[PDB]
């Protein structure tokens, strides 16, 4: 029985949106800015950043985008995207992220947003036990696809 | 005397599951446009009626598929179903968060694969929704503004 290390670079992987909340319903409905799928966050404790990756559908065609977010003296983030962002994490542990995101638009327009996230762990010996069975069944490596990074990386 | 009932309570690990690894003794089944290349969804199990219920997303002729299968278990404490041929498939090892399965499929020709598959539950904790839920309330935030990503047919494809 182990558990690694609690390390805050340790909760950077995949990471799936679950709800999204505004206070403007523009934001959020089809074709809007904050209708955003979530695929990884990489977070640097070191350089006080979040890395964001998500996917966000416009004029109909799905786009992939990626935001650096800086962490500020009172443990906010600010971020640029769709105008100026500050975003807070107001709750946060290995498996789920609730945030609420200040949202300021090229025209001066006000939305408040909150989220909910959660995180896609893959342990250690559910991989093990994956890939003893994949052996015992004699299926050559080549002959695996990874799907989770697929849906990380999508087109 | 063979093998004793097993007490079987998995109703509770229905919900959302992800595919993280596919492997296969035919590689042709999960290559792109393969019948097997399947991006899971939903899982369902059924205690009291033995049965799985898969929801997942396979790409098809250059153009994405909704399928829903019916897994039935038997005494042999393995599951059956259709799905291109028939399927016999058996779960090696599942937790809370993890599903590990063997799966042997044989097709309208005869021809047999074998299967191996690491799937992941997306886990959404009642106090985490309750710390958002409330969020939203105190940023006055009606609930019908709020979108659900986890069951949207609107999403990116992987491929
Ligand atoms: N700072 C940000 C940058 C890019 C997308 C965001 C999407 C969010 C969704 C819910 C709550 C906060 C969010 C912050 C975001
Ligand atoms: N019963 C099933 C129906 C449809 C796709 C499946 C894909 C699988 C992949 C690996 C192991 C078992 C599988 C079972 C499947």
């Amino acid at each position: 029985e182990e558990e690694a290390e609690q390390n805050l670079s340790e909760l950077s992987g995949p990471w799936r949106t679950v709800y999204i909340g505004s206070t403007n319903p523009e934001k959020i409905q089809e074709n809007g800015p904050f209708r955003t799928y979530f695929r990884e966050l990489v977070f640097d404790d070191e350089k006080g950043t979040v890395d964001f990756y998500f996917s966000v559908k416009r004029d109909g065609k799905w786009k992939n985008v990626h935001v650096k977010a800086t962490k500020q003296d009172d443990g906010t983030y600010v971020a640029d995207y769709e105008g100026q962002n500050v975003f807070k994490i107001v709750s946060l542990s290995r498996t789920h992220l609730v945030a609420h995101n200040i949202n300021v638009d090229k025209h001066g327009q006000t939305t408040e947003l909150t989220e909910l996230f959660v995180k896609l762990n893959v342990e250690d010996e559910d991989l093990e036990k994956f890939w003893k069975l994949t052996e015992d069944k004699g299926i050559d490596k080549k002959n695996v696809v990874n799907f989770l990074e697929n849906e990380n990386h999508p087109h």
